[PDB]
């Protein structure tokens, strides 16, 4: 008996094709993924194939104005259009809160919304009770296929859930389930959920009955053969795990941005033992037709959107490098801007730090160069704001060994930076790979750049996220003897933009490698 | 017998009391100079010694809003107020042609204007024939004191003479000059101008019959026992040069921007021969009240230049450091500011130079941050433009050689940059002291830093000073591969400024030393 995955995670609000680095569409001809483009080729292999499986491993919440204006109507609107069979939940599905996601979401969806690791206490307990499951069993054809949902226990430090949701180790809560679907003689099951390629090559082991786990989180790209885009596989696909009881458990996930389809075929046997299993993510380029039908609907929910196009804030004569591949892993050049608008709207105030991870889209120049509220809303989703803190150059230069720690990952922590020349050795051992730290000074009449020094303190604008400490910046939360909050992060870039008229950051040399 | 020789030199339209860097007086208080205090002080020295001379070694011209104004009326007029005795023509003195030296001031004044090594050509001999003398004997109580003038052969490269001026070299016509003042019993000989301290050494040296050098130019400070300010001796005042016949010729000037009043006492005996000398340059701080009928005069002619005040076109919140000390010696942010002004009226261009020299005046933050257009007149005074040039790599690696092929002797070639990153080791040899040269790329979406490449070739903004070869830069003349005229300079600063409202320029590391 064969069946046939097809699945999405980290879609972020990707409604409508994009550019290849999954900014807004220009150059139509060139143009990928997007709702309309991936109903036709599921399409396409649900007419080919009989046992069909459409999931999604989380995080469709966040990313564009679709998600800013109609807050994830959107989402279970165009995922029943789609006939998506199960999705996961996952960090950012709590964004606006668990009001945010019963209401739009939950209430609204026409396939089960899944999580086994998620339990509600308190005054929520009874209100969320039912509205999402941490199973469910789908009959495929003749057969019967169980689905184990799973989400990040990091989702109270990445999100907003509240006090009255607890997140459980994944393993631990899995079990249970998957030991419940075996004595229903559910014997073919999928773990379907959003902690990271990691979490789920652990899953895959020490989940004892589960088959094939389809993941999310970390934007993993898999690929068998030669990649068909600019993302570097980062791993076979299928990955396959050797699980503790000895069976070979094909692991999967799809990048981000609706850019792929993934695309497994597992072959079983009668008693669900997968015998093989093969694929490939299936690149949604404009070789594949948009559907006409959900472009038409697309275009009839744009119209509320237009009005965050019509004003020109301002235009750059530079692409402004928002990606992950440039941002978590050197100086780039929208980290610089976002800096220097941080900067600018504090004036002293000097120096300025950014994680890389909450910068989440470039924007592109060849449209005229022309800026606007959802060019910005793509950059900066979360409605965060940018806070003053007062920081020992010990605590400083603690953030800055964290920063490059666990270097090469694409982890979110690698900070951006005004007002601060880094140097950093890669070779050398964490929490000691800060070669050199220049800041400007600030009790100077001539700003000019001087070796921090550890018995100093300064004051510093960063994200309200790194004051909280977040992305394990605990010495930023536990050190800083001084915290302000500030103006509204798409504010303060705006603001920048507007003043400037024509904007050009460079890469300049604030962050080097030894 | 007695002579007191008081001198000034490069006085720079500074006619009004300036803040100790010579920028406008905010502080009045702790401020210095101007021709009310010099006219105090002069007073002074008048009753208390019989044979007083006060002569100035050129420059008056250019500096401030008072020549932009009043085109050297104003030099007329108070020099006359102060009741000079004689001047040597400095180069600025035809900054606007010959047509501005005539009328102006050499018609206007009430003193000769002296220039020996200046000789008229052409249509011109005969309309400037008189109006400047080659010498001129003064009668000093009951003794006769001959003062030659003479000017730098450097005139048609660093202002505008015209064709129909020949500037011989000083020596060959100074000593025609001396001899025929031998000739008529004139044993007490003064050489009062403007070619430089170097040059004030060896006409003391070579030009026989000369008993004392006022010199000019060079801004040479010279100091016997401890300053009293900021600026740095050169030497002792007066400095002595044993000449080619053996006597010992005392050499002097006293700084720029009429901070000091020079000084210098000579014993003569009945034949002319130089006894003895002593002095010091005099600083004009406020310790020295101000004359109230020349303060009454200076406030009378103040009203005009008022509009020049009026407007805020912007504000500063960093001391705009544009001192000589700082832009002909390193990084400086003026150069900074003036360099990004260039690149963003432009915008590709992404690079620019500019001869730290072309800076003539800080600006001071404290008066509210207010810059006005009189802030920035003193900055830039001569009404150039910044040109848009073609430079292969080879002949842009040749320009920073000869930035610093000299280095140490506060010149003005020393380039600021923009789109630059240069990195010199002066322990090597002239034309081998750049050891690292980083552009901006053009031809890029992002910007970012590269080694620039010798057979390469790159769009420079830089004055239309160094694009005809002036400072030395002959490579760029000879070698420029496409010049397009640019925007007045002043402009293209003030819009600059009035687009940014708040500005804050750091030494950001553009310029470094190995
Ligand atoms: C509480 C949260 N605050 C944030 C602010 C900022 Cl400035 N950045 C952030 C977060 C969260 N994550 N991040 C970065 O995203 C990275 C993770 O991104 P990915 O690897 O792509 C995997 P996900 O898609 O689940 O974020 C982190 O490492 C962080 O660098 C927030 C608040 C309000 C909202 F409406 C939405 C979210
Ligand atoms: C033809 C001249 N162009 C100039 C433009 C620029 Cl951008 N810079 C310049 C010059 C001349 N000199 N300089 C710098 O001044 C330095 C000399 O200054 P000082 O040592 O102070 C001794 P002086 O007071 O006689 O200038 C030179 O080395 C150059 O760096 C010009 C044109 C129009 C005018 F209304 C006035 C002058
Ligand atoms: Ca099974
Ligand atoms: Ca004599
Ligand atoms: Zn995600
Ligand atoms: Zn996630
Ligand atoms: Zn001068
Ligand atoms: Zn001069």
């Amino acid at each position: 008996w064969e069946l046939t995955i097809l699945h999405t995670n980290d879609v972020h609000s990707r409604l409508e094709q994009t550019s290849e680095d999954s900014s807004k569409c220009v150059d139509a001809s060139r143009c990928m993924g997007g709702v309309a483009r991936l109903f036709t080729k599921v399409q396409q292999i649900r007419r080919a194939e009989p046992n069909v499986l459409l999931l999604d491993a989380g995080d469709q919440y966040q990313g564009t104005i679709w998600f800013t204006v109609y807050k994830g109507a959107e989402v279970a609107h165009f995922m029943n259009a789609l006939r998506y069979d199960a999705m996961a939940l996952g960090n950012h599905e709590f964004d606006n809160g668990v009001e945010g996601l019963i209401e739009p979401l939950l209430k609204e969806a026409k396939f089960p919304i899944l999580s086994a690791n998620i339990k509600a206490k308190g005054p929520l307990a009874s209100q969320i009770s039912g509205l999402y499951l941490p199973y469910k069993v789908l009959p495929v054809g003749d057969e019967v296929v169980g689905i184990v949902g799973y989400t990040s226990k990091e989702t109270p430090f990445l999100s907003n859930p509240g006090t009255n949701l607890v997140f459980e180790d994944e393993i631990t809560a899995l079990q249970p389930e998957v030991d419940k679907l075996k004595t229903l003689n559910v014997n073919k099951i999928i773990a379907l959920g959003h902690s990271g390629f990691e979490m789920d090559k652990l899953i895959a082991q020490k989940v004892r009955g589960v088959d094939v786990v389809v993941g999310g989180h970390s934007n993993t790209f898999l690929y068998t053969g030669n990649p068909p885009s600019k993302e570097v596989p980062a791993g076979k696909y299928p990955f396959i795990v050797t699980s503790d009881d000895g069976r070979k458990v094909p692991v999967v996930q799809a990048y981000a941005f609706g850019k792929y389809l993934g695309y497994l075929k597992i072959e079983f046997d009668e008693r669900g033992n997968v015998i093989s299993s093969h694929g490939n993510p299936i690149l949604l380029d404009s070789s594949i037709p948009e559907d006409p039908s959900i472009k038409a609907d697309i275009n009839k929910w744009r119209i509320k959107l237009d009005d965050y196009s019509t004003q020109e804030l301002g235009k750059t004569i530079v692409y402004l490098d928002g990606s992950s591949q440039s941002c978590r892993f050197r100086e780039c050049n929208m980290g610089n801007l976002i800096c220097d608008a941080m900067i600018n709207n504090n004036l002293h105030v000097s120096m300025c730090i950014l994680n890389g991870g909450g910068i989440r889209s470039p924007i592109d120049e060849r449209n005229d160069g022309t800026i606007t509220w959802e060019n910005l809303a793509a950059v900066l989703p979360f409605g965060g704001t940018f806070d003053l803190v007062q920081l020992k150059g010990s605590t400083l230069k603690k953030a800055f060994e964290h920063s490059v720690h666990r270097y090469g990952q694409s982890t979110g922590e690698f900070l951006q930076v005004g007002g601060i020349h880094v140097v950093y050795d890669l070779s050398r051992k964490p929490g000691d790979r800060v070669v050199k730290l220049d800041v400007l000074c600030t009790k100077c009449r001539v700003p000019s750049y001087d070796p921090l020094k550890m018995d100093e303190v300064y004051k510093v604008i960063l994200p309200n996220f790194l004051a909280n400490g977040g992305d394990g910046f605990q010495m930023i939360k536990d050190e800083l003897l001084r915290h302000d909050s500030g103006d509204q992060d798409i504010n303060v870039v705006s603001t920048y933009i507007s003043k400037m008229k024509v904007i050009y950051p460079a890469v300049e040399g604030r962050i080097k490698f030894s």
